[PDB]
């Protein structure tokens, strides 16, 4: 057909109501009367009458404002019957527009955005993003597109013009430069949108930055030069603790220091770190020892666990130490094999005159010489003048003297102002004297009757070689009670023998012998005789 246009009609109107919006009439009205209704949403279903029709004439009007905003469109339908009741045409759609109107202000997304970046970083920089609506049109007109803008960071200073906004986007990027979590951590700054591109109607928002940290500081001491006392030895243990003070964020590695000395001069020292106001805690490595330095001029420098972000001053400590004196024990010198010394010595003789040594060169502390060690008593000495003479008898040939030995031990005190040991071995070299004389070995015999065959007997000397070469048999008052000696080809036996066929046993023999001569005496070596023949038997 010939429809019928929809209506476009403003929003928000205002003027003396009603107004007629078109006319509609029937042509089949040739016949009877008319009446002319209409219905729909806006019409007799809910809004119910915001727009009617007069039945007689067949005017259509709104008959009140209207807000797009509530409803932006209506569609409705037209009638009309006949006074006998009957309908005369088939109703007839009817369409209605509503045209916005900028009756509606924008809004922020929030009530508050919130932002952060890092203090060091470069102009150019993306930081936050707003956001905001209006309700009115954005598709055909400008009464719901926003600009964006700013106008007041706090904190006017270092400068006020830190950052920027894109007015269509409403991202915010910082523009400036000095930025510093040290001094201004956190601006806030008022934001603005609006209508039309920034022409129609505006509103407030509110953005806060906080700023990141960096690592633009260094750390400080707090003293530059400090000074300790130290003990040269139990050691390993604190000399002194150093203050500083760094200025970036405390719990961050931009806070930890980290130590080391320039120059270690036997390395004998450690520095470890702490937690505490990360001070400087130093130590000694391996003890000291004394007499040889009492200067120390180290120095520490100081950084933090991680690189800085700017060239900055690396800043030393510069130290003292003093060693404190303790003093240590004396040494006899060696550990002495002296004295290559006879058995026949005076029994108060000068045997080694000794002397011991002490460390200290603060030397104005004498010891005293004291003796220690000891298998039986023979030697002695002076206390205050270390000097060992030899009292007593001794003799090489026997009790105690092992391989051609004697050792001793001694000992010294460190006095004059403290204390102290000194262990030092003495081994002295005993020497050999002709003391003793030969011997013989089996001293009774069995010998027996018939024909007893030689009584094999030996000698024994306790001395060392030259002192028992060769011998010389003698036999004393019975050199004729029938015994004849004899000596074996190869020295040491001697073979006894009577020459008489004498009796029923137990009697001696003098025996006598030399070898340098020294002649001993020796004596009666029984003699248990018992019936027989001629082998020297088991007795009775
Ligand atoms: C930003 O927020 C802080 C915290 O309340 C406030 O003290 C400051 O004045 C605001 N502006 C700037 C630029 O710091
Ligand atoms: C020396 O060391 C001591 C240790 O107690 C310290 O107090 C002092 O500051 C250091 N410096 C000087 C010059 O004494
Ligand atoms: C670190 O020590 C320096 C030296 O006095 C001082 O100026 C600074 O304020 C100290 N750091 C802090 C946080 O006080
Ligand atoms: C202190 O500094 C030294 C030197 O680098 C380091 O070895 C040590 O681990 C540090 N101590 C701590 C607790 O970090
Ligand atoms: C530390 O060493 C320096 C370098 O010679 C010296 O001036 C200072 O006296 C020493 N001890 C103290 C107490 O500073
Ligand atoms: C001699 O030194 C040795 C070796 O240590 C030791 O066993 C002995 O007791 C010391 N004295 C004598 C008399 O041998
Ligand atoms: C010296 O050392 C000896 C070790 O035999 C020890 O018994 C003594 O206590 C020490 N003397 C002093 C005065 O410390
Ligand atoms: C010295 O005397 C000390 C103290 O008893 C002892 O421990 C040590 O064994 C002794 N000997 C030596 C050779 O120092
Ligand atoms: C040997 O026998 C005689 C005879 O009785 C006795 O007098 C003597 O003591 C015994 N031994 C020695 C070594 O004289
Ligand atoms: C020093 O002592 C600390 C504590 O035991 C140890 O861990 C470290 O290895 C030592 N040496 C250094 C150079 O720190
Ligand atoms: C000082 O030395 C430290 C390392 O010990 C270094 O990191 C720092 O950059 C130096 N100072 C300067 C101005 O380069
Ligand atoms: C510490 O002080 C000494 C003496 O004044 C100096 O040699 C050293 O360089 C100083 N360290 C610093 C960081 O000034
Ligand atoms: C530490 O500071 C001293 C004096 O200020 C300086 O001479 C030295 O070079 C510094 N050490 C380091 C490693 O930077
Ligand atoms: C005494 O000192 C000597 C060093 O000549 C050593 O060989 C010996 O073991 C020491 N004896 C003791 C008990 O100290
Ligand atoms: C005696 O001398 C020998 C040879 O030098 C030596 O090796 C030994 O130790 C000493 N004493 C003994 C019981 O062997
Ligand atoms: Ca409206
Ligand atoms: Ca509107
Ligand atoms: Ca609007
Ligand atoms: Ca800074
Ligand atoms: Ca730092
Ligand atoms: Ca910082
Ligand atoms: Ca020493
Ligand atoms: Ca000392
Ligand atoms: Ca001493
Ligand atoms: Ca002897
Ligand atoms: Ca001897
Ligand atoms: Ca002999």
């Amino acid at each position: 057909d010939w429809v019928i246009p929809p209506i476009k009609v403003s929003e928000n109107e205002r003027g003396p109501f009603p107004k007629r919006l078109v006319q509609i009439k029937s042509n089949k009205d040739r016949f009877n009367k008319v009446y002319y209704s209409i219905t729909g949403q806006g019409a007799d279903n809910p809004p119910q009458g915001v727009f009617r029709i007069e039945w007689e004439t067949g005017w259509m009007l709104v008959t009140r404002p209207l807000d797009r905003e509530e409803y932006d469109k209506y569609v409705l339908s037209s009638h009309a019957v006949s006074e006998n009741g009957s309908p005369v045409e088939e109703p007839m759609e009817i369409t209605i527009n509503v045209i916005d109107q900028n009756d509606n202000r924008p809004k922020f997304t929030q009530d508050v955005f919130r932002g952060s970046v890092r203090e060091g970083v470069q102009p150019g920089t993306q930081v936050m993003a707003v956001s905001a609506t209006d309700e009115d049109d954005n598709i055909d007109s400008l009464n719901g597109v926003l600009s964006y803008s700013i106008l007041k960071q706090d904190p006017e200073e270092p400068i006020p013009n830190l950052f920027t906004i894109n007015r269509e986007t409403g991202v915010i990027s910082l523009i400036g430069t000095g930025l510093d979590r040290e001094k201004f951590p956190e601006y806030t700054l008022t934001v603005q949108a609006t209508d039309l591109e920034g022409a129609g109607l505006s509103v407030e928002g509110k953005a806060i930055i906080q700023i990141t940290d960096a690592n633009d500081n260094a750390p400080i001491f707090d003293p530059k030069t400090y000074t300790a006392l130290v003990p040269e030895n139990e050691i390993g243990f604190e000399v002194q603790r150093l203050s500083v003070t760094d200025l970036d964020m405390p719990g961050t590695p931009a806070w930890q220091a980290v130590y080391k000395i320039r120059v270690n001069e036997g390395g004998f020292f450690n520095i470890t770190t702490d937690p505490e106001s990360n001070q400087g805690i130093l130590t000694t490595a391996k003890g000291l020892d004394f007499e040889l330095r009492k200067q120390y001029v180290l120095q520490i420098t100081v950084e933090n666990a991680e690189p800085f972000s700017v060239p900055l001053p690396t800043s030393t400590a510069t130290v003292t130490v003093t060693v404190e004196d303790v003093n240590e024990a004396p040494f006899f010198v060696p550990a002495v094999s002296r004295v290559d010394v006879s058995e026949d010595l005076s029994r108060g003789e000068k045997i080694i005159s000794l002397v011991a040594q002490d460390p200290d060169k603060q030397q104005i502390q004498k010891l005293s010489y004291f003796i220690g060690n000891d298998p039986a008593r023979w030697l002695t000495v002076n206390k205050d003048n270390g000097i060992v003479t030899g009292n007593g008898n001794l003799d090489r040939e026997s009790e105690y003297v092992k391989n051609n030995t004697y050792t001793v031990i001694m000992l010294v005190t460190d006095d004059g102002v403290s204390v102290g040991t000194g262990t030092g071995t003495l081994i002295l070299h005993v020497l050999d004297v002709n003391d003793n004389g030969p011997v013989p070995s089996p001293r009774v015999f069995t010998m027996c009757d018939q024909n007893p065959e030689p009584q094999v007997l030996t000698i024994s000397d306790a001395d060392i070689p030259p002192n028992t070469y060769p011998y010389k048999v003698s036999l004393s008052h019975g050199s004729d009670l029938t015994w004849k000696a004899e000596l074996d080809s190869k020295g040491t036996s001697m073979l006894l023998s009577p020459t008489q066929q004498l009796k029923k046993g137990d009697y001696s023999i003098y025996v006598l012998l030399s070898d340098a001569q020294n002649n001993p005496q020796l004596t009666v070596v029984n003699a248990t005789v018992c019936s027989c023949e001629g082998k020297a038997i088991k007795c009775q």
